[PDB]
């Protein structure tokens, strides 16, 4: 726990390897369906800057793509409390390496702020939240949409 000070979600890299093709996991990850995750589903769209962050939005403001590399990379900041994540699709055969980047973006507090009031424990949460969200879920979505699956 002595790691988890100024935390705010930082650079936190994960990796998960996705037993679909690049384009399947793409559209995954670039479709208001894929994006939303069926957890909410906002009809969100693929932009290479939909919205251009400045000051940190104090009225209502949505989820804004900040560039969208084409079947590569995906950058998206969502303006609650500033999660900017970027995916990134690495090219193998039978198979795509997906890689999961997340970045807090919004002034730079030691805790998230609004979306729950603590740090080291967000911290952990967001640990054990994206390893096992981005893991089954994009899995599940690559292979195929929804059904019945309980996540986290």
């Amino acid at each position: 726990m002595a790691q988890n000070n100024e935390n705010a979600l930082p650079d936190i890299t994960k990796s998960i390897t996705l037993e679909a093709p690049i384009q399947k996991v793409w559209e995954t990850v670039s479709t208001s369906e894929g994006i939303a995750k069926w957890f909410m589903p906002n009809d969100f769209q693929l932009k290479e800057g939909q919205e251009f962050h400045l000051q940190s939005p104090f009225g209502p403001s949505p989820c804004k793509v900040l560039a969208v590399q084409a079947p590569t990379e995906l950058s998206f900041e969502w303006d609650t409390e500033g999660w900017v994540v970027t995916f990134q699709l690495e090219d193998l055969g039978e198979k795509t390496g997906f890689t999961l980047i997340h970045s807090g973006w919004k002034e730079p507090n030691e805790v998230i702020g609004k979306a729950n009031e603590k740090s080291s424990v967000v911290r952990g949460k967001m640990d054990g939240g994206w390893t096992g969200i981005v893991n089954e879920r994009l899995r599940k979505a690559v292979e195929e949409l929804e059904h019945h699956h309980h996540h986290h």
